[PDB]
């Protein structure tokens, strides 16, 4: 009296979807590497202060936010996740959706000639103590949403590992 | 007569392993979508051309393949690894700090203040048609490298939920 198969199949299923949701989560935090990247060169010895002229790395924290975009697009359609985790992945997508909203609706402001630290950190900057009023807010939102799921995630191969 | 806890702890080892590897593998890949943001602006609907002024994008790509570096520096730490992960995992952290080495040598051309979409290429962009004589080379070498891990660290976890 014992079950190894089917316990098998589900810590290959939760690990699988863990992964997915672990790259997902790489991304988003990945914005963070950007942010510190604002208004600095490469120089001979790292990163130094080289102010403003930001939108191309605005551009990129942008690309990397399609790519989550796209990947939990992708996610939402897989089959046998359970409501529960449906709707911590739609709660994800919902917030990037929204931060890629926000950013294109102030084009004015970051894909100009010049965009200035401050206005980059409004984008692209969780710990931004301005206004987080060009993506930012939008993106801590984000975190959090993909936090949450990431939690789900992983406690799911956990208990699938300990159901063992 | 098999020990449940020897190949409980076997799995739970190999995931963290792969989620350390999976979390360097995606920064690496993500560079890719930086490099899609080359000579582009966030415009009312996505991105759009924007040529050149690419310096702080580069920044971007710079920052994150530290993170990877630091990382890659930590798991080269780990106890109870087997010598030849460790071997593979050398392999890519050779890999990102010769990208970090090549970028920062060639600071008068990354960090000047309008550095061109040509030059953009030749740091990040892995499928650049032109000479990838400024990271894109090392960087290539890097994704070889970490999809190597990968695959590695994947197979691991595979056997060790196989072999239960
Ligand atoms: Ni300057
Ligand atoms: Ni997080
Ligand atoms: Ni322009
Ligand atoms: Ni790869």
């Amino acid at each position: 009296v014992i079950d190894l198969a089917t316990i098998t199949k589900n810590i290959t299923d939760a690990v699988a979807f863990a992964k997915s949701v672990k790259d997902v989560h790489t991304l988003v935090k990945s914005i963070d590497e950007l942010a510190k990247a604002i208004g600095k060169k490469i120089g001979a010895n790292g990163l130094e202060t080289d102010a403003d002229k930001n939108a191309k790395l605005i551009s990129g924290a942008y690309s990397v936010i399609s790519a989550v975009d796209t990947k939990l697009a992708s996610l939402e359609k897989k089959v046998g996740i359970s409501d529960d985790l449906k709707g911590k992945i739609t709660t994800v997508k919902n917030a990037s959706t929204s931060f890629l909203t926000k950013a294109k609706s102030k084009t004015a402001d970051l894909g100009k000639d010049d965009v200035k630290d401050a206005d980059a950190k409004t984008a692209i900057d969780i710990a931004d103590t301005g206004a987080k009023d060009k993506g930012a807010e939008e993106l801590i939102k984000l975190n959090t949403a993909i936090d949450a799921l990431l939690t789900s995630a992983e406690a799911a191969v956990t208990a699938a590992i300990n159901a063992l």
